[PDB]
C-alpha cells in the first residue's frame, strides 16, 4: 500500500500549488477564482492514497466546481473547506450537481449532490 505525503501549499501561487500537489502523485482541484492559496483540505505532510483529491480554496471569490465522480469523503471535504452545506442522495460517485461548475457561491448557497454506483 504506497501513501503519497501532501505538500504545504498554503499561500502559495495557485499553479505552483497545482504543480506541487501533481509532483506527488495527487489531483489537486482548485475551488475559487483567486490566484494565491488560502486553505487545503488534507493537512501537509498527511499520509493518503496516491491519486486522491487535494481541494485547494483559492482566495477572491468561491466557485463552484465539477464535482462529477466525486466520492462522498471529496463532497464532505468541500462542505469543511467552503461552510457551503451539501446534501448528499445515494452511494458510489458524483453523478449530478444542483449548481453548475463556475458559478460564483457565497456561504448563502447550499448545494444537492446525487452518487450513482
Ligand atoms: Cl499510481
Amino acid at each position: 500500500a504506497e501513501y503519497s505525503k501532501v505538500p504545504d501549499v498554503e499561500g502559495q501561487d495557485k499553479q505552483k500549488a497545482i504543480d506541487n500537489v501533481s509532483a506527488k502523485s495527487l489531483e489537486p482541484v482548485t475551488i475559487g477564482s483567486g490566484t494565491q492559496i488560502k486553505a487545503q483540505s488534507i493537512k501537509a505532510g498527511n499520509k493518503v492514497l496516491p491519486h486522491s483529491k487535494v481541494l485547494l480554496l483559492t482566495d477572491g471569490d468561491l466557485t463552484m466546481p465539477d464535482m462529477s465522480g466525486w466520492t462522498k469523503e471529496d463532497v464532505i471535504a468541500f462542505e469543511n473547506l467552503t461552510n457551503i452545506k451539501v446534501n448528499l442522495k445515494g452511494s458510489g460517485f458524483v453523478s449530478h450537481q444542483s449548481i453548475s461548475k463556475g458559478q460564483k457561491l457565497t456561504e448563502k448557497d447550499k448545494i444537492d449532490v446525487e452518487f450513482s454506483s
